[PDB]
DNA sequence: TATTGTTTATTT
DNA sequence: AAATAAACAATA
């Protein structure tokens, strides 16, 4: 459609993988509960444990700049 | 139907 | 200038 999406931050990068894991082990589980539990877990994670994901987001961000150099975030009502 | 981090938009 | 609001990325 032409709309350029926001880069995934570290929490989104981690959430994708962990949501997939919870889905594989515990299917038939509602997405709101999964988000609540993922938020709690992420808040418990040590900063160092978060390093791979943070950097990964940054990597994606760099790619975003290369793919859409004229891009700026524009939230609209 | 919810979550965190990031950015812009709005109100103070 | 600074506190607050609000949009939004992936996903069942």
């Amino acid at each position: 459609s032409g709309h350029i999406k926001r880069p995934m931050n570290a929490f989104m990068v981690w959430s994708k993988i962990e949501r997939r894991k919870i889905m594989e082990q515990s299917p038939d589980m509602h997405n709101a509960e999964i988000s609540k539990r993922l938020g709690k877990r992420w808040k418990m994670l040590k900063d160092s444990e978060k390093i791979p994901f943070i950097r990964e987001a940054e990597r994606l961000r760099l790619k975003h700049m290369a793919d859409y150099p004229d891009y700026k975030y524009r939230p609209r009502k």
